[PDB]
């Protein structure tokens, strides 16, 4: 029996969830070669297609780019952004989607827990709503993000809600970590920051991603997709995977990336964590 | 005849270009703009061939410049200055001005509460607190931990030992999320690894303890014009002398941190700087 290799994208989630795969694989006795955070996703794309690798954690949502259906509204019900990854690249490539995790990695505004706490904000629907009402908040995020149609004048058009210059911190950079250390440290006054779902900074910096209800961001829900060549060699790791993918909600993989990202814990340790206090281990 | 300004792709080229900027602008020299053109060997390349006029440049780059890497001549800032500005006059006729006082360089930063209570401004400071039983828990990469020219040597020059108790190893060299660690004091973290003037360090709450036995080659921002461009507008050298004099550390970190974190336009940013400060009005 030919070694399954793991492999992931260079992310920190990519690190936690190909260690986890890693992991269960091990104990159940499947040998494994490890290949955690390849690159970037076309290289992990043209890797898996070729034979160089076996399993790794994609997105339902990037199905979207890899088969030239950039822009449907399909990707917005993660229901049916699974089954259309699932089916597209069982039949170009013969890759077996498994069970995936119900985590949203995807564009989203997090506000800090004292904001969502006292003013009982859990939905975007409940942020349009707020400041509708004259509410105070700061969003930090990017032009990009401010700007574009398909960000934040999407989201305000959804949820009614239109938010002024004066509560607007436009970075430069996309990068999501800017913007959650803007309103961790309330950097000219924010209390929001552009985030994705599970970014390692939300957790540690006190922040809580209000749920895009009205599905108006494409689904990223992560899940282990295999070659069908190496999934019925030992069937097995679809059955075992199942239920270990279905606890990683948003608050458990949010808590560790952040301690693996800011925590400095290896991902591996972080990895057998879960699953033993979970039972899987 | 226009001077062409450039500078990094970094938040301190952008702030530190734009100075140069309006300071030429405001007393008749006109300009264009190619600040943040990309990295050192690119920025190397557009001067040394003539397409870009003036930049910010540090001092201690001179040693990778001209194969003097590791030479003990770049730990002292005199040193470093004039023997980055004659080679470089010899080599490419290039023209280095009056440095700014601020060491942009490799440390070690600590939250502002450690540093008030225990009366910390310096690494001997620092050295002396762990040596007594001080209370430090350090967010560092394992390149700084590990590598005989940072953390061991700080340990040596100023006698003390960190030990595994002490230190949070993350994964990459990005200073902001060594900052973001002791920020939120995750995993009990109140010290981080920085560069000197990282723009997350004054929105973070974060005070760098000085270098006082220079252990890290010195990097001080200066900027850097071609021969040709100076002789035929000679008054720039006494234009931006007092002006980068006045760029100290915490200058420099404020003023990167209403970019960085603050959102603030780098341009906007300069010209409040030199008018606050009477080089503008
Ligand atoms: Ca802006
Ligand atoms: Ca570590």
């Amino acid at each position: 029996s030919n070694a399954v290799a793991v492999s992931s994208k260079i992310d920190t989630e990519g690190g936690v969830l190909g260690n986890i795969i890693l992991t269960v694989l091990n104990a159940n006795g499947i040998k494994t070669t490890d290949r955690i955070q390849l690159g970037a996703t076309p290289v992990v794309r043209k890797a898996i297609t070729a034979g160089e690798i076996d399993i790794y954690p994609e997105y339902t949502g990037n199905a979207a780019f890899f088969f030239n259906k950039a822009d449907d509204p399909l990707w917005k019900d993660p229901a049916k952004a699974y089954e259309t990854a699932k089916k597209l690249d069982y039949d170009a490539n013969k890759i077996v989607w498994l069970t995936p995790s119900p985590a949203n990695n995807t564009w989203g505004i997090a506000v800090r827990k004292d904001v969502a706490n006292e003013n009982k904000l859990a939905s975007l629907s409940d942020f349009g709503k707020y400041i509708a009402g004259g509410g105070k908040v700061v969003l930090a995020a990017s032009s990009e993000f401010v700007n574009s149609a398909a960000a934040l004048p999407a989201f305000q058009t959804a949820y009614g809600f239109t938010l002024k210059p004066d509560q607007l911190i436009t970075l430069s950079g996309g990068d999501t970590a800017a913007t959650i250390a803007a309103a961790a440290n309330q950097t000219n006054g924010a209390n929001a920051a552009m985030v994705y779902g599970t970014d390692g900074g939300i957790a540690p910096s006190g922040l809580v991603v209000l749920e895009d209800d009205k599905h108006v961001q494409p689904v990223y829900q992560p899940a282990p997709i295999i070659r069908e060549e190496v999934l019925k060699k030992d069937p097995k790791i679809e059955e075992l995977l199942k239920p270990v993918f279905e606890k990683l909600d948003l608050t458990t993989l949010q808590d560790l990336n952040g301690r693996v990202q800011l925590g400095g814990e290896p991902a591996k340790a972080v990895a057998e964590d879960f699953l033993k206090k979970n039972g899987f281990l």
